[PDB]
């Protein structure tokens, strides 16, 4: 399993977030059905809400820096090879 996990803004994060929660928590909602609750939740979604957006967007982005950094080719040598 090599998928990436990249930042993103609310929309999306919402997306693959609630997805993620839910469907290891609620294993019957993981498909269309969930595309169809979450789309149907984003119109009638609340302020307070709103902020868990962004807060989710970061830990997508605590996902992220799980992975190997962005640590480039060695100058001539590197003490982690």
């Amino acid at each position: 399993s090599d998928r990436v996990k990249r930042p993103m803004n609310a929309f999306m994060v919402w997306s693959r977030g609630q997805r993620r929660k839910m469907a290891q928590e609620n294993p019957k909602m993981h498909n269309s059905e969930i595309s169809k609750r979450l789309g149907a939740e984003w119109k009638l979604l609340s302020e307070t809400e709103k902020r868990p957006f962004i807060d989710e967007a970061k830990r997508l982005r605590a996902l992220h820096m799980k992975e190997h950094p962005d640590y480039k080719y060695r100058p001539r040598r590197k003490t982690k090879t």
